[PDB]
């Protein structure tokens, strides 16, 4: 079997994409956050306290006729970010863009943080990272892709994330159609439960390739670029008036400027991402500050190749017996 399902950026900045999954019988359509840095699917419900829902789509068990309570299992969760959720959990029928699991562990929120409440665009997430980081408790569940792998007609999926536009994830088969050249792998560690690879370095527009392993994870579910303190400064000493500002919380620079294209490397490949990619906007409505796409991980403990490099690439997860991430350019 295979999937394909349409992905779309929530605003106008790309700070997040949302895919349309069916949940239950009859369907309920929500739209999910795929998040490939956790392993929990879980979504706002007719369970979720009920000032902490502000325009999203609920999942209502009751009226899934697949949906069973799973007895005793709760979960909660805390991302990156500092938001949070909890719950418990249902099995039903959830399928994606065609892909169908029957079974799958869907975590129904009773409370959710408040930047989930705040964001009605996102009715949910789709944790597609290893299952060894499930919050389900007493039994950890698997995720979607690991329940349906072996099902598929290739276990891997892949990610094609669009700048500025909708984009494409695939669960089974490799488009050769969606990239130019070829795709590059690279090993991938398992030990932290995410797609966690070595780039092999950094260039700042036409500046010349810096080889250095920058060991970090390729996550759809965050939206900037974390990368080390020494990297970073490079990037944005080439950007005049470009500054740290701890009262933002990071890199700002002037609105006029235009910046320059970051080049990550996977073995001897090169992801080129443009400078416009690297643009979030002014620090606040009206201001001549803009935020920056690519920022210190130091205060993370990880460094996180998100959404601003992966939609500069075709990137595939494969889920093979030993994983392996892929890249190309498009
Ligand atoms: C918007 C970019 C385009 N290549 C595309 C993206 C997603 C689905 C269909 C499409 O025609
Ligand atoms: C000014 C941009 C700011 N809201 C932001 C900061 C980090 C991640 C996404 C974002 O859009």
């Amino acid at each position: 079997s295979t999937g394909s399902a349409t992905t779309t950026p929530i605003d106008s900045l790309d700070d997040a994409y949302i895919t349309p999954v069916q949940i239950g019988t009859p369907a309920q359509t929500l739209n999910l956050d795929f998040d490939t840095g956790s392993s929990d699917l879980w979504v706002f419900s007719s369970e979720t306290t009920a000032s902490e829902v502000d325009g999203q789509t609920i999942y209502t068990p009751s009226k899934s006729t697949t949906a069973k309570l799973l007895s005793g299992a709760t979960w909660s969760i805390s991302y990156g970010d500092g938001s949070s959720s909890s719950g418990d959990v249902y099995t039903d029928t959830v399928s994606v863009g065609g892909l169908t699991v029957t079974g799958q562990a869907v975590e129904s929120a009773k409370k959710v943080s408040s930047s989930f409440t705040e964001d009605s665009t996102i009715d949910g997430l789709l944790g597609l990272a290893f299952s060894t980081l499930n919050t389900v408790s007493p039994t950890q569940q698997k995720t979607f892709f690991d329940n349906a792998k072996a099902s598929l007609d290739s276990p891997v999926f892949t990610a094609d994330l669009g700048y500025h536009a909708p984009g494409t994830y695939n669960f089974g088969f490799i488009d050769t159609t969606a990239y130019t050249g070829s795709i590059t792998y690279t090993a991938v560690s398992t030990k932290q439960g995410f797609w966690e690879w070595t780039s092999t370095g950094y260039a700042v527009g036409s500046g010349t390739f810096k080889s250095t392993s920058i060991d970090g994870i390729a996550d759809t579910g965050t939206t900037l670029l974390y990368l080390p303190a020494t990297v970073v400064s490079a990037y944005w000493a080439q950007v005049s008036g470009a500054k740290s500002s701890s009262s933002v919380g990071g890199y700002v620079f002037p609105c006029s400027a235009t910046l320059p294209s970051f080049t990550f490397g996977v073995g001897s490949a090169r992801i080129v991402i443009p400078g416009d990619y690297i643009d979030f906007g002014p620090i606040s409505t009206g201001s001549s500050s803009c935020f920056g796409g690519i920022q210190s991980s130091a205060g993370i403990g990880i460094n996180i190749f998100g959404d601003v490099a992966l939609k500069a690439a075709f990137v595939v997860f494969n889920g093979a017996t030993t994983p392996t991430l892929g890249f190309a350019s498009k």
